[PDB]
DNA sequence: AATCGGTTGTGGTCAGCTGCTGCCACCGGTTAACCTCCATTCTGCTGCCAGCCT
């Protein structure tokens, strides 16, 4: 169906480098502000943790 | 008398650093409303699908 026609186009050659990169990066959802805040807090916590550990 | 080499009185001179004193290229870091996907011809190889065989 449209499912199989989606998947057969989903795995293809794509022998152009720009098109291959754009297809690759268009596979992750965007973020909102509280999610960005959560990620930044996780980054800072992990960075202080590895400094403290070494 | 000259003649092949020294001494040098003295006056520029001429560039070679030496500071030196700016000063001017050159390179790195920063900026915090918000807005997220570009002609023709010949030859050889590689993949397609029917068609007999166990």
């Amino acid at each position: 169906a449209l499912r199989q026609a989606r998947k057969d186009a989903e795995l293809t050659a794509s022998a152009d480098s720009v098109r291959a990169y754009l297809k690759q990066i268009g596979k992750v959802a965007l973020l909102n502000a509280e999610e960005e805040v959560e990620l930044a807090k996780r980054i800072e916590a992990g960075l202080y943790a590895t400094q403290l550990m070494t």
